[PDB]
């Protein structure tokens, strides 16, 4: 057909058409990741927004993507007519029918729409605790998740628009102390099981300075190691609940384990103060987080 979904992709391969001609896929990952990591260092320096509208989200996929695609601000029900005359448009995305699916064609704009509406009339979520803030949040960030309302460049784009309403809403939502895995697996819940528990603890750990500098340490000892935490999940211990692994080492403030695969942070003072004596890298300790 005359509008394909075929048409966002260079002919026999499986990757997309972008304004550097690359067709090979892993020269144009690195090509795409240089310059829209750049396009973040200046996104992140630029005055926040009146409103926080769709159009914002579109600024900011536009400012990202401007130097990779050529349909950079542009939503994926929209058709789009490249510069060498092929139009492309992905109402429907096309999980396995298994899977849990993604919002067709026109419900991509009833959704947004709603989404508008909604911070519209809540002035941005902007008089309001930490916990009004983030019960709020939540919804609308799960909502705009399965809405994946660009063809890519999901992820960061709506990272930057609930990091910066937070910012303006007077609170804080630090969503670079988070890996990809988290991320994955706490949308895999919700989208799955209506599951809001791994969100919840995940808005929390980024939102609550108190965990903030616990993970802000931890992250900082990964600096120039050679190492990539985000294939795994980075955690400050839930309260009330039990880990048990093996010690990877304490600082100040804080102190790390392995729970198969997971690095679980916690303040150093609620450790029994004889454990942490006699507490070497490697030992097999069972921890459990107070009240
Ligand atoms: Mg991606
Ligand atoms: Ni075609
Ligand atoms: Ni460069």
């Amino acid at each position: 057909e005359i509008i394909s979904p075929h048409h966002y992709v260079y002919p026999n391969t499986t990757t997309l058409k972008n304004k550097y001609g690359i067709k090979n896929l892993n020269a144009f990952l690195e090509k795409c990741s240089h310059d829209t990591a750049k396009a973040m260092i200046n996104l992140r320096e630029e005055s926040l927004p009146e409103y926080f509208d769709t159009a914002y989200l579109c600024h900011i996929h536009q400012q990202l993507f401007k130097n990779t695609f050529e349909w950079a601000g542009y939503l994926r029900h929209i058709p789009f007519t490249f510069a060498d005359g092929t139009t492309a448009a992905m109402p429907e995305m096309k999980r396995t029918g298994w899977k849990n699916a993604f919002a067709i064609g026109d419900e991509i704009q009833e959704g947004l729409q709603r989404l508008d509406q909604t911070l519209a009339e809540k002035n941005n979520l902007q008089g309001l605790t930490r916990e009004e803030f983030n019960s709020e949040a939540i919804e609308l960030f799960n909502s705009l998740n399965q809405l994946h309302p660009f063809r890519e460049g999901n992820g960061r784009t709506q990272r930057l628009f609930f990091e910066n309403l937070a910012k303006a809403a007077g609170h804080q939502l630090n969503f670079s102390l988070i890996t990809k895995e988290r991320m994955m697996v706490a949308s895999v819940a919700v989208a799955e099981n209506g599951d809001l528990e791994p969100m919840q603890h995940l808005f929390e750990d980024i939102s609550n300075p108190e965990k903030i500098r616990l993970l802000k340490e931890f992250m900082h000892t990964m600096k120039n190691t050679g190492r990539n935490v985000n294939d795994r999940p980075v955690m400050v211990a839930k309260e009330g609940e039990t880990y048990t692994g093996t010690y990877r080492g304490a600082g100040l403030e804080g102190f790390a384990l392995n729970v198969k695969g997971a690095y679980i942070i916690g303040n150093i003072d609620h450790l029994p103060p004889e454990q942490l004596k006699i507490l070497k890298p490697g030992d097999k300790i069972t921890f459990t987080a107070p009240k």
